[PDB]
């Protein structure tokens, strides 16, 4: 049974489309404006190709929420629906989201992290579309990819966390709060959603993920953008 | 209503399969034959991995037209149809097509261009399969990704256009004619097709795109191949 | 007609899931344990990102066999089925499998090989789902991508085969046995399967591919892992 207030859901996706997409434009605008807090046009005249990955993720997520809003405003399951198959839209975004984080701190094993998150979400896509007791077999399989990934990421994050200056360490701390505080919120919501326990309705499931996407991609991207400016402002602008 | 002359459409796709695929084989054959117009086997003994991207695109496009011809010769919607979902086959080709162009001129923001064209086509895939007034919402969303992408590409193209010698500038000019003259022809055909205004029938839509693919991938790849030979013939063969 | 012993098929996939996935964990564990047979933590403190590709392939394949086992244990076609569309799961694995092999021997034209195997499998996906005489048109199209790919790979393999020391040449020989002895076994099984000649039943088709995947990904990955240790033990551990 899925008979929910679509105009409300479409409005929320439309509002999130503007902010997430608009947030991405600022990141790209701010990236190609100066090496750090100054207006230095880099040594080579352009930023490295990976620094723009944070901005593109929000634009990619913002575009998806534009399509989600069209799906809800239509009033049901559109033929090109980005809401019917849960977590399918996140397959194209989360692997890049961890990849952007990995490049920012030059964490090791970027390829391992990419497939860790790439396969974590595909287990979510399979779990959602499975109307049987094996829904949680995929969920358990997905967690087997996430738990080693989360724990290993914490270990490497702390390795890089104590080497940054305190001024630049402030932004990394809040990036970790979003990464290690909200990413594990998606599996928790899956357990309690209508798929699992049943406490959270389908409509409330969409709204909560709308705000989670505002946090994990838009706000997280802003912190990465601000972190990157400070990181380059201490090394390549001050020589330290 | 889709009851069109499939043997004609299959023949056209079959003919385009041979030329596009055959054109790709020449590019690969010509690439691994000499640094420029001579038979110099490069300094490292092999061409860089990206120079072969132009040839692979035609082979990838040629393979797709082999599958399209099988779909039409079958006489309708084959289970593995590359014609039922319009613009879906272009999702795997156009992003590489811009990527090959970006590497040829070492344009900045290659990652931004890739996702600009990657998301431009996905809006086309959604627009086609949407039997409602929101077809043009996806179309408008797709154009929001294409118009900044086209205009920005023109700005960077002209930046690199005035630094090449006139001999090598001739080939770049015609590459721009195809890129800035025919890529915007796809959205124009969408408006006038049976999806939009209704002037162009579905059958004529397939035929026109068959010739557009001959131009944007096969002929465009040839110009890139000839451009690349001249570009390397002026710098690494003459020292200028 | 597909009414086969699913508990047997689920058990085989479950057993292959444990070994293939478990084999991948050893590769990753062994990779990040020493430059060669010693415990040298590399010069830069971490292995290159591509050395871990062999381990990830088995984990990716092992995860897929976890999903295949869930599909069979369910007792038919699960909504998220990795068995309904034959060769679709191999699209994400084989291109990386050749890519891992190409990086191990630093073979040229890695991009050409990737699309050669990527498009070879997509022809298999189309061939399987085509209930007409054009099934073998896709099969023939797929072989047109595989035969040049196989023959070219043999030529480049032998080029790199005579330059390695005999101690390290032993492992390369068996890698070639799997690559040039079992990869062409998949098209042969397609001809004789229920899709083609009809000698091999659908159930026996799953079991044989279960053992082929144990060989082409798990055992092949082990040989690559052992080969890589020896290759680095002769150059960067002995200076030769
Ligand atoms: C736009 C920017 C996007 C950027 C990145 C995109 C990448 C992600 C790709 C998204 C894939 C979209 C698939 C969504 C399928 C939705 C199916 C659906 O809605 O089904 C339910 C719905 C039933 O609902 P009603 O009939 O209203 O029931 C009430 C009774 N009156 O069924 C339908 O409408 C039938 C669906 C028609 C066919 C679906 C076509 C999907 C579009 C195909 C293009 C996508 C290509 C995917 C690649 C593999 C090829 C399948
Ligand atoms: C070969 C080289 C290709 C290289 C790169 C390929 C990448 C692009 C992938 C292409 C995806 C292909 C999807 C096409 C689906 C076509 C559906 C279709 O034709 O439906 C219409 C047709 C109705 O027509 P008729 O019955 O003739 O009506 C007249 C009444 N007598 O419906 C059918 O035939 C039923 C369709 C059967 C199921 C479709 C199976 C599609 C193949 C699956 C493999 C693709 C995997 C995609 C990944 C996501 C998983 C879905
Ligand atoms: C888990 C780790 C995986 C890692 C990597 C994954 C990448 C590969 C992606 C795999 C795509 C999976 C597609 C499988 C579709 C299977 C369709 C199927 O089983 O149909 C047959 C079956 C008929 O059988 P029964 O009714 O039992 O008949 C007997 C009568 N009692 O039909 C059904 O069950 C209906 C199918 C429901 C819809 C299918 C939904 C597929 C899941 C969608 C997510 C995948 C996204 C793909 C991207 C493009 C969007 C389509
Ligand atoms: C079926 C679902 C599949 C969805 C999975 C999504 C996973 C996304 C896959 C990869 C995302 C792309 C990011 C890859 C890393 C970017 C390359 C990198 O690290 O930089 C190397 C280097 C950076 O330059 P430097 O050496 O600093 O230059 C200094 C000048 N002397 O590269 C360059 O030179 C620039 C060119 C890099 C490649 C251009 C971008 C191509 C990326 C491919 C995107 C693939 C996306 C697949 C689908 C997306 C769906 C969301
Ligand atoms: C769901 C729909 C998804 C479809 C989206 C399609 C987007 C395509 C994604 C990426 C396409 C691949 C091109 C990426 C750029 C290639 C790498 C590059 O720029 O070169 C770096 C560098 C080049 O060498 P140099 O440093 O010059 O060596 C000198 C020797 N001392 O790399 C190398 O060393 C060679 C190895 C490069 C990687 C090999 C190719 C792997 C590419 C992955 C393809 C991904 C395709 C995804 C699906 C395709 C569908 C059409
Ligand atoms: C629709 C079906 C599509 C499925 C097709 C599957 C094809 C898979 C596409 C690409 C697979 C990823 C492998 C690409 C090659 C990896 C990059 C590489 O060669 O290394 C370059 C270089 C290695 O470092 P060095 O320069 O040695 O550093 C020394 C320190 N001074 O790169 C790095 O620095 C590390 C970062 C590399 C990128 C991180 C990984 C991102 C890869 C994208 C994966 C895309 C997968 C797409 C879907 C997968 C489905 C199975
Ligand atoms: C619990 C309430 C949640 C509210 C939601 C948040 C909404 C967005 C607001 C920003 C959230 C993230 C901010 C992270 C912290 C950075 C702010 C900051 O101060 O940054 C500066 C500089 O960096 C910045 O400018 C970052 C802030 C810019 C954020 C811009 C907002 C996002 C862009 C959206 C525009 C388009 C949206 C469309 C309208 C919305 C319609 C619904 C860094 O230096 P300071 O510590 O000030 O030191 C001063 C000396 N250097
Ligand atoms: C409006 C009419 C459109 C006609 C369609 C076009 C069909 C293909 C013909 C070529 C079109 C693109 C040519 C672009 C310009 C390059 C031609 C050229 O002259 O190139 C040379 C050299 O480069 C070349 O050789 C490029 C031309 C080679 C093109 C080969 C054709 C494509 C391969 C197809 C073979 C297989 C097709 C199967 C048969 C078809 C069955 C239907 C560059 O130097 P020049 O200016 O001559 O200076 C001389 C001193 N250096
Ligand atoms: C026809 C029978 C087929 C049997 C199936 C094979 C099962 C797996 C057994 C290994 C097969 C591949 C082995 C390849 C050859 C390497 C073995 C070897 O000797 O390696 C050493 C060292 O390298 C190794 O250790 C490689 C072997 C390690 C393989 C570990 C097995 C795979 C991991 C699976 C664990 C988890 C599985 C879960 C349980 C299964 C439940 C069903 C290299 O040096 P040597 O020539 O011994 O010289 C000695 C002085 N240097
Ligand atoms: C309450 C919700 C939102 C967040 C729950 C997770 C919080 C408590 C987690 C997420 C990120 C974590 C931080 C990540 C990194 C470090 C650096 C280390 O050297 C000290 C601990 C410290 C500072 C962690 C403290 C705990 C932390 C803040
Ligand atoms: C009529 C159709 C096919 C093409 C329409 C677009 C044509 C007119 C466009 C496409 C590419 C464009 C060229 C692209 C780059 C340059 C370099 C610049 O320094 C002068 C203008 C010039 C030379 C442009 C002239 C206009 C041009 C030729
Ligand atoms: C293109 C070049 C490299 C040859 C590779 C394709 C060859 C091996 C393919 C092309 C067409 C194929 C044949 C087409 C149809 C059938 C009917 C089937 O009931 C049995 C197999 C059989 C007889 C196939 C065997 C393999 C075959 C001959
Ligand atoms: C019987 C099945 C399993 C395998 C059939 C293919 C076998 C015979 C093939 C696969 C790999 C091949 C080897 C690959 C590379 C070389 C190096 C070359 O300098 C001499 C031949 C030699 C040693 C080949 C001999 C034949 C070989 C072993
Ligand atoms: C912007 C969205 C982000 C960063 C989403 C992240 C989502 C996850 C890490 C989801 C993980 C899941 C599991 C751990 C197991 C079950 C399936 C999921 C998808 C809910
Ligand atoms: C070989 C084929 C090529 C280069 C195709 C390019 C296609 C486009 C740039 C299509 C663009 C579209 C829009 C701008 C908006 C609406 C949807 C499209 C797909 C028609
Ligand atoms: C682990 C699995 C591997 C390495 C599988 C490899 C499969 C192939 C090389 C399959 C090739 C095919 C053809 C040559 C043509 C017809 C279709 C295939 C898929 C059976
Ligand atoms: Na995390
Ligand atoms: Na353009
Ligand atoms: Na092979």
């Amino acid at each position: 049974i899925n008979d929910m207030d679509y105009p409300l859901l479409g409005s929320i996706c439309a509002v999130c489309c503007v902010f997430v997409a608009g947030s991405g434009i600022w990141m790209l605008y701010r990236l190609d404006l100066g090496m750090g807090y100054s207006c230095k046009p880099y040594k080579s005249g352009r930023a490295p190709e990976v620094n723009s990955l944070s901005g593109i993720i929000c634009l990619l997520c913002g575009t998806m929420y534009a399509a989600k809003s069209f799906d809800f405003f239509d009033g049901g399951g559109t033929p090109f629906s980005l809401n019917w198959y849960w977590y399918l839209d996140y397959v194209f975004t989360c692997p890049l989201l961890i990849l952007d984080f990995a490049f920012t701190l030059d964490l090791p094993h970027k390829i391992r992290y990419f497939f860790a998150v790439f396969l974590t979400l595909w287990c979510g896509v399979a779990a959602f579309v499975t109307p049987s007791a094996y829904r949680f077999a995929y969920y358990a399989l997905g967690c087997c990819w996430f738990t080693p990934f989360a724990l290993s990421l914490m270990r490497h994050v702390k390795e890089r966390y104590l080497v940054y200056p305190p001024k630049c360490q402030r932004w990394l701390f809040w990036a970790c709060v979003i990464f290690f505080g909200f990413w594990p919120m998606f599996p928790i919501l899956f357990i309690f959603s209508w798929l699992g326990t049943g406490h959270i309705s389908q409509q409330a499931f969409y709204i909560i993920h709308a705000f989670l996407d505002l946090t994990c991609k838009s706000i997280f991207g802003i912190l990465m953008t601000v972190f990157r400016l400070e990181l380059e402002e201490h090394t390549e602008v001050q020589g330290l």
